[PDB]
């Protein structure tokens, strides 16, 4: 017999359950933690990619009241720029700000990178993010343990892990948040290459339950296709979302829009695809997704999603959605139910595209 | 670990189990109840949707012995006027009427507007459906709780609601129906864009359960693709249904036929399309459906497919279909020998598209 | 609470298991019961329709070891013509016969058509086929009674049926055998019409369970897509299987070919479709399949795959086979790995059309 | 009631959890066992099948440390000629090499073939693959107990089985090796036209927990997709992997390449398909796969896809793999998000083709 310790669900396989509401979604608040001593204004993060964040979308980011994540697939001085630029930057009300009344941002490390580290912390970042394929090793732990102990006080968010064990491991070793998803992401081949993973409602749920003894909060990365999945990330006990494929078709993400065959693109790929890297085995593609326009009218759209969630819950804030939320698992007919159907779309939605 | 209540089904997730049978399906009854007060001499409601009802098709249906809601998309003056020409309106022996003689009319109504209500009363409207996104909210309730407080004989349904807890709260506030669907429209987004939702099914059985107690008939809106599924969610329990997008290519829906390559199409839209409502955060979409003839030969068939059903299980009326209804749980597999299988469709029936 | 008496499979969710073998497919016998007094020497029969079986193919169905229905969709004068055509017509071996030497055939009827039947008994015919949408009605069971009756010695099939208490009424009142398939035909809509029907495999299961009791064996009629669905069906406990879409495009079948598209091609429509009944309300459709040649040639490969089967289970006749077989419930992705799969199709087999 | 012995899952069913990492994945060690006595530098082996093994890719597979088995669709002389070609074939380090310094081969013949096998053996060849579609048969274990008992330390695979019970009797005759797969082929029609079969990833573990008790290595052959296959496959406890489809398209296989409609081809056929095989009834089709360049090429990335997953789960060698592996089932919804989903793939990966 082969051990099998559980069936693991994904977004597409629950729904919330309405209850009893006294609260409309322009009512409910939004205010979230990104780790233990940073706090956002609004729940989304832009993900630590070439085609999603540089300095333009992490202003953004920051302005709406979340925070951008500058990737690291750039030499150290040119990150320590882009960061910069962000710190440099009434009209936004629920900016995301430091001590000096600056943007916040985040910046991504690799293993062993104390070097960017130290350039980083130098420029004034406000979270710097250790990323890896596999949080839950002996490298990403031994560099949580040096940075923590050269830096005590800097914000360290570290992933990517799906496990409790490996959320226990981290937050034993000091981070200040962990990121979770291990495969789910719109780019990811990583399940299909290696057949390793856990799908993301799970992953989020076993790691949420592990790290709340820490007071770490979780934040789930990747597989968000609409603005319903991030309600769910938030209502199973994510403190906040990270978002690669539905910022990566806006203004101010790198890159410039083209058309082909009448329609409105951006590149997008993943940061382990040939591409990205550039014999090598990728766990990423390279692709294109549609063109969306601005950073705020997509931002606009997912956080009306989110509220008017709450409002169906009755749920005042973050927290209190958490502890109402009740789930129940559908079936393939009750997806299709869920979705449009039935019908042919004549004028397509802002929030849905099928 | 994650609060799942239980794993909910929809139509397309049952089938009904045929059982002994002494009657044809010319012979079973299917007169039914709308609220506490108010019958039906068949079991259909069309939609209150600005593509679907206005006099025209309102006047049919109570023709037919169904009803149609009057949609609340237009000013308080319009919605009275249409009201008054369905009021003013052999050939039609299972015709709905009132005690004047006149045909029977709903009209959809939201929070707090009791301007439109004296309106309607005074027009003599039949019964009052105040519908909202979130039936099961404070301002539903005291909605509710100020008409029949005002208006302590008006038939009043109110909706949306899916769950037991919902359908309490309604019946003790002293409506006369309920209305149940989160989210199963085929034109609705509402479970992708917010994540909430009960798959149809489920939502109707656990409801009606919960209304039996207070002898409030429960309506199933939303969902309906087939004649097969009115069948099944009048025997789960439902009183009666409400169908938006089966009717909406008819002749007497408001709008007119319109032909794109060489087929022949109306529109149809939820009501929180962007289209409908007019940033805003729609939980619908603006739509077309097939073109399908006249109101009446569209319910002729619908009822067929429930008279056939009843003469499948060996019941005599809806009530005796409703105590020997016996469902089967059946698999994507099973689904796929039900439908039209492993042959090329050349000459398509009047009562199934594929 | 609804009634949900069991979770229901048909073919596509089991497979089975191979078992121990001693015989070659070559060397397994076939020969089956179609009633209590009537033996088939291969366990096939063509399917009482105006698109399938006229003499032409119920005369190659009996000269090939089985036995074609003729269908009753035309007046009596001329199905007891089709009868006495196939009474009077070492190249064929297993061909299956009466007293005289001359092919059995059987010939469908309707509820109190006596008439009818005392043409069709004087005519010679073998076997009466009562078959209706609903097998399990005082319709039927009276017709069965007044058969019996009068032709106590005639044997009768009646259908169709999918539960065991349907199962039970009948052999109680005298049938030879019961046919089992509410909803699985390939042309059926039955299930989608009235949303009335049971998944076949679990169908049969019931029904065998019960009619061995009575001795009485089990025809599985309907859902049969390649020759591994006949082998499932027998297994489980059918003692044979009735087909339509699988041989309405051979030769034999009534009507001829046409090309379309630069395919080949002949009509096959269900009995309960507009087209067959000439308001109406169809439980079928009109349609076309793929011309296959000659029945010779498809029988040949279908009960290959019976012979095949058996084979690999270890059988050495259908009565060990049902002893000895053990099914595996499969999932949608096993499904899939059944299938030809991540190879495309460059030269199609006889026996395998995707 | 039918007998379900159990609910069958095959690769898409499950996924491998991540686990505490200290390796990466080029320390990882992948040599393995092929069987009793033969081992292997790396545990892939090319299939025995006419578009697949001849000289060439078994002497490609053997220079990077696995094995080619050279199909029997030839006559003796041709067989033992192209044995003869592999054996007398710094730069291939992981070279699997016998006593003389001479690469292993392996060369299939079938029940009864005892001419055959004396060829094969006097022309050197490594192991001898005794393949049926029935491995659980008399004729298949009277073939083994006479090839055993007349080269006692010759080295036999026998195949194909996908039961416990056939692991048993195999294993008691004396193999050195069982082949796992009944149906689980990309080109195999087995399933759909028997309706006989186990699903791959349940096969594999019923059968590794019954051959462990001999000490007897499981090959687990057929269905391979992609490289995370491979490594679920040896975790569950195979300790080899058979793959057709993935190297019919190198420039090693039999055949050349051509060009329709703008892409690059190689055909790929069934050894039961009527084209391999020369009325006949299949159990295969003919098709064509992509032309994908060098087997070194497939094989680096297939490997680099194993070397990943160990990472993933902190394995430092197969056997330790094994120990190590937890799975988690998933659902259809996590299947789609393990995929990539909802970006257009604009420059496809070598390894991850949609
Ligand atoms: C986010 C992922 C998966 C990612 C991002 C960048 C690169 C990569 C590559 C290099 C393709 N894969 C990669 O680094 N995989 C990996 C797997 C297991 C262990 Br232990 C360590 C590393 C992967
Ligand atoms: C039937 C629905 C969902 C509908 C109909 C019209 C408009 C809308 C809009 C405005 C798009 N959505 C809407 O009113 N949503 C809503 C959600 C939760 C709570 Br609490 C209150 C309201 C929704
Ligand atoms: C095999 C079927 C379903 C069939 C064959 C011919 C005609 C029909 C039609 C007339 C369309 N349907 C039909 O006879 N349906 C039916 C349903 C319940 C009861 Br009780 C009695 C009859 C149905
Ligand atoms: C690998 C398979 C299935 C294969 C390979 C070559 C030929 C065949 C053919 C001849 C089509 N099938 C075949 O030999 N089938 C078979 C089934 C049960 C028993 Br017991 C014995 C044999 C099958
Ligand atoms: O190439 C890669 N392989 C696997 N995961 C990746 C890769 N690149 C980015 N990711 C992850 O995918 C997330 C974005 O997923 P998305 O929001 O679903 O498009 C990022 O935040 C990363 O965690
Ligand atoms: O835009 C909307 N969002 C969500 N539900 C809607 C909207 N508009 C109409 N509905 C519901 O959908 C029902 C029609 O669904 P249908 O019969 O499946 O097309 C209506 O009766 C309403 O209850
Ligand atoms: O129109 C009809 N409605 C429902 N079932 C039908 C109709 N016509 C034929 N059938 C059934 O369908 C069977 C053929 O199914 P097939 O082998 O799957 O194509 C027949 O033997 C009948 O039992
Ligand atoms: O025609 C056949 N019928 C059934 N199985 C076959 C046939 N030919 C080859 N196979 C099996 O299929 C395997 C290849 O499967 P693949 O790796 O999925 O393409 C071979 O190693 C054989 O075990
Ligand atoms: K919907
Ligand atoms: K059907
Ligand atoms: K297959
Ligand atoms: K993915």
């Amino acid at each position: 017999a082969m051990k099998i310790v559980k069936r693991a669900l994904t977004f597409e396989d629950v729904l919330l359950r309405p209850g009893y509401s006294e609260v409309l979604p322009k009512e409910v608040k939004i205010h979230t933690k990104l780790t233990k001593n940073i706090t956002l204004n609004m729940p989304l993060i832009s993900a630590a990619m070439d085609t999603v964040t540089e300095h333009r979308a992490a202003i953004m980011m920051a302005r709406l009241g979340g925070l951008g994540v500058i990737h690291k697939n750039m030499d150290i001085a040119s990150q320590v720029r882009e960061v910069k630029r962000v710190k440099k930057s009434k009209e936004y009300p629920d900016a995301n700000k430091d001590n000096f009344g600056r943007l916040r941002v985040g910046a991504a490390i690799g293993v062993g990178q104390m070097d960017r580290v130290d350039a980083l912390v130098e420029a004034g970042v406000d979270v710097v993010v250790l990323d890896s394929a596999h949080g839950h090793s002996k490298g990403i732990i031994d560099t949580v343990k040096a940075i923590k102990a050269k830096y005590p006080n800097l914000d360290l968010i570290a992933g990517n892990i799906a496990t409790a064990a490996a959320a226990k491991a981290l937050c034993e070793a000091g981070v200040d948040a962990v990121k979770v998803g291990i495969g789910p992401g719109s780019i990811c081949t990583t399940r299909i290459v290696s057949g390793v993973g856990v799908p993301q409602i799970s992953a989020i749920d076993e790691c949420v339950e592990e790290a709340n003894k820490f007071g770490v909060p979780v934040i789930a990365d990747g597989g968000i296709k609409y603005s319903g999945d991030i309600a769910k990330a938030l209502a199973v006990g994510a403190s906040s979302v990270m978002i690669g494929s539905l910022l990566a078709g806006t203004d101010e993400s790198p890159g410039e829009l083209f058309t082909y065959q009448g329609r409105q693109y951006k590149s997008y790929r993943g940061m382990g695809s040939l591409g990205a890297m550039q014999k090598l085995v990728p766990e990423g593609i390279e692709g294109r997704v549609p063109y969306v326009g601005s950073i705020r009218s997509v931002v606009h759209q997912l956080l009306g999603g989110l509220r008017s969630s709450m409002g169906y819950v009755g749920a005042k804030d973050i927290e209190d959605f958490q502890k109402r939320a009740e789930f129940v698992e559908i079936t393939t007919a009750g997806l299709k139910e869920s979705h449009v159907h039935d019908v042919t779309i004549t004028h397509e939605a802002p929030n849905y595209k099928v």
